[PDB]
This record gives C-alpha cells, sequence and structure tokens, in this order.
C-alpha cells in the first residue's frame, strides 16, 4: 500500500507540472497563482473535514515549535528563493529537465538529512526544547497529541472555522492564458491533497502531502538500505508524472543556466532549504499546502515566515 505514493505523487507531479504552481513565485506576488492558492486552501479545508467526518481520514496538525516554525520558515524562504523554488517547484522541475533543479534538489536533500540525523542535527536538537507541549486530543478530526489549530484553541468543532474561512476565501478568489484554468487545477488539486491524505493514512503515515520527508527516506534507503515508505515513493512518483506531462506536452528538455554560478548558487539554496523545513517542521508542501487547511498554528506562522524570509533574499539578490 506504500506504492499508492507512487500513484498519488504521479498525479501531483501531472498537476504541478501542467498548472506550473510554483511556490516560490507565488509568495512574490505579481507586482494566478494567489488566487489559485487561496481556492486550493479553502477546498481542501472543506474536504480534510469532510472526509475525516467520514471516517476516511483524521487529520494530524503539525506540533507548535516557535523558535522551530518562525527560524526554520525564514530560513526555508531564503534558500527556496536562492534555490529557484521551493521544495515543489524544485522537485517536479527535476522531471523537466533543468539539471539546476537536479543539484537543488539533491542538496535539498542532503541538508535536509544532515539537519535531522546528520552534521546539523545539533541545531534541530538545541530548536526542539522550545517544543509547545500544547497538543489536540483524540477525535473523528484529530490524532491524539497533534497541534493545536484554529478550531482547538477557540473551542470550536473544525467545521465551524474550517466553513467560515473556507467560504471567505472562497468569497476572496471570485471576487477578485493557459487552458488549464486556475479553479479546475485548485480543484484537482484538493481531490489529490485529499488522495494522499487517504492513501498515506492507511500507509502508517497519518498526514498528507509532503516533501522533505520523502527525500529524507529516499536518501535513506540508498545510503542505508532502509525499506521505503509512502513518502519517498511519492517523491519518485512527482518526480515521473512531471517528467510525462512536460514530455506530452513537448516542454521536456534537458538544460543549463546562462552563467554557471547560478549551479553554486542553487546548490547552496536547496542546502538553506534542507536545514529550513526540517528546522520548521515542515516545507511549502507540509506545511503551507497541507497544513494550512487543517487551520494548523504552526503551518500558518511557518508560512508567514517562508514568505518573510522569501522577501528578505529577493531584495538581497535583486
Ligand atoms: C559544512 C557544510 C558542508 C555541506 C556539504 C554538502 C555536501 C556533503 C558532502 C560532503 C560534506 C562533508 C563535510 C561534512 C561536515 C561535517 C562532518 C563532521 O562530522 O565534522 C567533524 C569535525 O570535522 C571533527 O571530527
Ligand atoms: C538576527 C536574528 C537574531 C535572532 C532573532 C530571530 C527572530 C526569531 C526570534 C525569536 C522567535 C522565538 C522567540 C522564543 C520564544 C520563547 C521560546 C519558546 O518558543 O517557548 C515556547 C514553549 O511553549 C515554552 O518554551
Ligand atoms: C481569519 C483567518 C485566520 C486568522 C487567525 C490566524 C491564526 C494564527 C495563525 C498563525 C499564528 C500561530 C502562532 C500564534 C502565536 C502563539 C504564541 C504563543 O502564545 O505560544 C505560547 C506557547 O507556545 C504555548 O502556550
Ligand atoms: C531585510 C529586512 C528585514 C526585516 C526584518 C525581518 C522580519 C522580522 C519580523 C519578525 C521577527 C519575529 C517577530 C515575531 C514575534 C516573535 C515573538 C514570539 O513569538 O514570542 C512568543 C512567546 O515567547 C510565547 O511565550
Amino acid at each position: 500500500m506504500i506504492w499508492t505514493g507512487l500513484l498519488v505523487g504521479f498525479l501531483f507531479g501531472i498537476v504541478l507540472q501542467r498548472g506550473r504552481i510554483c511556490f516560490n513565485s507565488a509568495f512574490r506576488d505579481v507586482l494566478y497563482l494567489f488566487k489559485l492558492a487561496v481556492f486550493t486552501l479553502a477546498l481542501e479545508m472543506i474536504l480534510f473535514v469532510l472526509l475525516s467526518q467520514v471516517g476516511l481520514m483524521q487529520m494530524n496538525p503539525k506540533p507548535l515549535n516557535l523558535v522551530g516554525n518562525i527560524i526554520g520558515g525564514f530560513v526555508f524562504g531564503l534558500g527556496m528563493v536562492l534555490a529557484g523554488g521551493a521544495a515543489s517547484g524544485v522537485t517536479y522541475r527535476v522531471g523537466e529537465g533543468l539539471t539546476t533543479a537536479w543539484f537543488a534538489a539533491l542538496f535539498y536533500g542532503l541538508g535536509a538529512y544532515a539537519t535531522k540525523s546528520g552534521a546539523f542535527s545539533w541545531w534541530l536538537s538545541w530548536v526542539g526544547q522550545f517544543k509547545s507541549p500544547l497538543s489536540v486530543e483524540e477525535s473523528a478530526y484529530y490524532v491524539k497529541g497533534a497541534g493545536p489549530t484554529i478550531s482547538s484553541v477557540l473551542g470550536l468543532n473544525p467545521w465551524i472555522p474550517a466553513l467560515v474561512i473556507a467560504a471567505l476565501f472562497i468569497l476572496w478568489a471570485f471576487g477578485t492564458e493557459t487552458k488549464f484554468n486556475w479553479k479546475i487545477a485548485s480543484v484537482c488539486l484538493a481531490l489529490v491533497a485529499g488522495l494522499g491524505f487517504i492513501t498515506s493514512t492507511l500507509s502508517g503515515r497519518k498526514y498528507g502531502l509532503g516533501i522533505t520527508g520523502g527525500w529524507i527516506n529516499l536518501f535513506q534507503g540508498f545510503l542505508t538500505n532502509s525499506p521505503l515508505n509512502w513518502e519517498g515513493l511519492e517523491i519518485v512518483g512527482i518526480i515521473l508524472g512531471a517528467g510525462v506531462a512536460a514530455a506530452v506536452a513537448g516542454e521536456f528538455k534537458l538544460r543549463m543556466p546562462k552563467n554557471p554560478v547560478t549551479y553554486l548558487q542553487v546548490g547552496i539554496g536547496g542546502l538553506l532549504m534542507g536545514i529550513g523545513a526540517v528546522t520548521a517542521g515542515g516545507c511549502n508542501i507540509g506545511h503551507f499546502l497541507t497544513g494550512v487547511p487543517q487551520l494548523a498554528l504552526s503551518s500558518w506562522l511557518a508560512s508567514i515566515f517562508f514568505i518573510l524570509g522569501n522577501w528578505t533574499m529577493a531584495w538581497i539578490l535583486f
């Protein structure tokens, strides 16, 4: 059943490559992607509580760690701008044929590994002491010991804030040239997110779409001989689906940057991202795309600082 990760990641890479969902150029606002993000977030907000109510799922919000979330998200934004894309853009653009993406994803994997259990694990160990003891109790909506949410703190059934924020986000989007329209893209992305949440919970990992854990699992399987899980097969599926969707659309091509220093630029970027995500407890997918619709406070804070670090590094380079 861990091989359902391959299929979920295949569909994920297809929708990512076709919709061109770049998170690094989404956190930089248009002087399409913003509305795509808000609509996907609202649809996931409704769908997660729906699937948890019908017993197909349980939301598992990530724990709160102010130092962790804040600083890791800032560094993750820095690295995402230095790498020319966050953890999703990089990973799926590997399959499009961009060698820059190859470094970026590879140094991202190495840095995440080193931060979790390697030369940078002292920093993660020091950060872990600021973990918030706040946790929710087991419910039809939440897994026992999960992080605090907007609904849990307000003492409300998750349906209430889910529906209110989601309806406000739909008003949001609909109130203000590709034929893969942003609404159908959001619908397909939310459906893929729900499918991933379900199949991953049945796989043993009670969570939705992620990136960091998949790369860590792949590197661990290659260098440790450990068995791969749902997330590593999901990463391989992301790459495979992005590649297939780019080749069918005639968009696949092995490419190089204009100047070789970009290779040095992205290689550092990914590294920062690897240190960022693991410190922040999540990437642009694990926190923003997956944890925000669960109304996780840690995910919202981590996304805030994703965008802040993005802005800082964007001014530094530009
Ligand atoms: C410093 C960050 C470098 C990032 C490079 C990414 C690519 C990884 C490949 C080789 C790195 C080898 C260097 C590993 C540095 C830590 C090794 C270590 O444990 O250092 C102990 C110390 O030197 C007393 O024994
Ligand atoms: C140039 C940069 C210099 C450094 C500035 C970086 C900006 C972030 C700093 C602090 C945020 C976190 C503040 C720490 C708050 C207290 C520790 C904590 O989070 O504790 C929570 C837990 O419930 C009980 O420990
Ligand atoms: C209407 C749309 C939603 C609006 C609402 C957005 C919800 C807040 C989001 C992110 C902040 C999350 C962190 C908030 C700061 C927590 C700091 C704190 O007090 O933590 C203490 C300690 O860690 C434990 O007791
Ligand atoms: C180049 C321009 C750079 C401009 C500056 C970059 C952005 C700095 C903004 C915010 C830093 C963090 C402040 C956020 C508040 C942290 C304090 C906090 O969360 O405290 C919790 C408390 O400890 C619970 O017990």
